């Protein structure tokens, strides 16, 4: 798993379950091409987005659909989504975990990057 | 001042000074059109981006150029930039402060919306 | 104003108003002695805690009563309070702002230290 | 594992390894009694602090020794430690993960609380 996403809910003190995530990769024409998508599990984790072969060098955008998440729980949140944009694999293959901690008017995101 | 941006540096414990910030408004065709921009001041703040008359309801994106900030400090960062995307709503309070707290591999952001 | 405290609410997107804050200074016997206290204002800020003359080098603790804040909003929170413990250092910049961003099961805190 | 601690480094984008953690529990006389201690592993996790039997109702303080961590890496940080104080098990046994994300002048902490 070269790319994993983990989402936590700071209101409930729980994993954020069933959060939609869309990943894009910048193409040669500078547009955002759809790359992979999925949703978080009961553990707040999303695995299996991509493979070592497919996850080449590039600029990637991980869009976490926080608004849709909060609305389903009866909260009208501030943000449309949380976007995480980064260059990947520019010094060879790495494993990336993108973590996000969500509140209705705030989020934090961090990356853990390891060398296989 | 319906929209203010404040940026802080979690490594040095200081305002993040001279950070480029670009604001975009989402157009009818879903593209992002430039709306306003500037650089944070010595206090890490950017005022005067827009006016009440111009800041109508709509979807806005605030892009903070965090990569350039870290590179100028000799620090290699993770993100290309920080992006804060939100809907302006007239029902809610009138003044929006978008705050961002920056680390090389992490950022947080919150909105303080008041009257 | 060598020491200011600012508290924000990440659920409502607002200042955290009327939050009790207590500051302690560590004594020679390692106990925490009361130093200053107050409640945050309508802007979520607490000014006037101390003076330059009184705020000497030492270890300080800022306790923010987050539990009472959430309970007053009908929300069950995790922490008893938020505690920020730090050393005041004369070598560094003169003004300390301790900021805290509150959620029911999480808080963040940063220091903005300036001249 | 009713109590687990996980620590991440926001400067390096990595687990925070070898971070000392001391847990205290408030006694009947209102003093903080030493309860358990340990340090984070290569994954930034600390397991095995306590047991279901030992981890009774109480007010607990988890002190994460962030200053000692940052100093070893050549950074003079702001905080002495990060303290996390909470009532545990007041509605029956729960599993607690205390997570902390560290920077030299800032930290964030969150709790994930699950029912076994
Ligand atoms: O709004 C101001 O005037 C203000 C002034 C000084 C500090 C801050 C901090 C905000 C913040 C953002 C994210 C986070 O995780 C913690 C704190 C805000
Ligand atoms: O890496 C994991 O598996 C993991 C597991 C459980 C919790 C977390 C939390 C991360 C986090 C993110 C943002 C923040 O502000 C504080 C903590 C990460």
């Amino acid at each position: 798993c070269p790319l994993m996403v983990k989402v936590l809910d700071a209101v409930r003190g729980s994993p954020a379950i069933n959060v939609a995530v869309h990943v894009f990769r910048k193409a040669a024409d500078d547009t955002w091409e759809p790359f992979a998508s999925g949703k978080t599990s009961e553990s707040g984790e999303l695995h299996g987005l991509t493979t070592e072969e497919e996850f080449v060098e590039g600029i990637y955008k991980v869009e976490i659909d926080t608004k849709s998440y909060w609305k389903a729980l009866g909260i009208s949140p501030f943000h449309e989504h949380a976007e995480v944009v980064f260059t990947a694999n520019d010094s060879g293959p790495r494993r990336y975990t993108i973590a996000a901690l969500l509140s209705p008017y705030s989020y934090s995101t961090t990356a853990v990057v390891t060398n296989p």
